[PDB]
């Protein structure tokens, strides 16, 4: 119940396609700190399933290489809230999106919401969106964030943001 | 170009005493992304000299312990800019301060200012000052920062902030 503003009326079909992890933030520094930190993941593809779930394709830097991971976000009552079981998290929350430009989401472990909160700013094109970053920074002030990372367009197009 | 509004009319004698590194930001992630990162330093005390220079007592995680380091900032013709050469930096810029609550400063290598820029938000007491942090983020809006770190009161009182 830390993250309160979830997008009421999210249409999961319109978020399908390619995305880029433009910026990310977390409540615990060490979970996002290093290149191989456990919550340092880069979203590639969001693909809703026929069952109404959401498949999240992301890359993660593991053992001196960029590894491909897939994680199923299963629907719940709340349209913008999904349940998962990867990265020691169990919930995906969509804060806001306009589908065409940007999407803001957070991940949480409901058992330890203050230490597991990690949020990201996704963008449709591999460029910096000042309007997406501003909406991203505005959502973070209400959240207990202690680390913020930003990436340039060149890194958005490299494997694991180089 | 990057650091614009260095402070006007700074009295270096009034910044004396203990400080705590409440938040920090760097232009490249790798400059701060770890405790052993080259620009991950925690200011403990500012000690102005009779010559008008500024001496910096800080902590740095070196060879598996929190080491004591000390930086003499030589005065220049402009009051809010000092010359150093430690941590591979050569310039200290005081952006703004109210002397008895907060102080914002940046360090740079003048040869490569965008590859070496690190800024910090210092506070007098080991407590979160959202109003000092807001001035810090406000001064950072003009800067090409890609990593931002902030710390809680318990971390402010520990060696190397954990």
């Amino acid at each position: 119940l830390i993250v309160t503003q979830t997008m009421k009326g999210l249409d999961i079909q319109k978020v399908a396609g390619t995305w880029y992890s433009l910026a990310m933030a977390a409540s615990d520094i060490s979970l996002l700190d290093a290149q191989s930190a456990p919550l340092r993941v880069y979203v590639e593809e969001l693909k809703p399933t026929p069952e109404g779930d959401l498949e999240i394709l992301l890359q993660k830097w593991e053992n001196d290489e960029c590894a491909q991971k897939k994680i199923i976000a299963e629907k719940t009552k709340i349209p913008a809230v999904f349940k998962i079981d990867a990265l020691n998290e169990n919930k995906v929350l969509v804060l806001d999106t306009d589908y065409k430009k940007y999407l803001l989401f957070c991940m949480e472990n409901s058992a330890e919401p203050e230490q597991s909160l990690v949020c990201q700013c996704l963008v449709r094109t591999p460029e910096v969106d000042d309007e997406a970053l501003e909406k991203f920074d505005k959502a973070l002030k209400a959240l207990p964030m202690h680390i913020r990372l930003s990436f340039n367009p060149t890194q958005l197009e490299e494997q694991c943001h180089i």
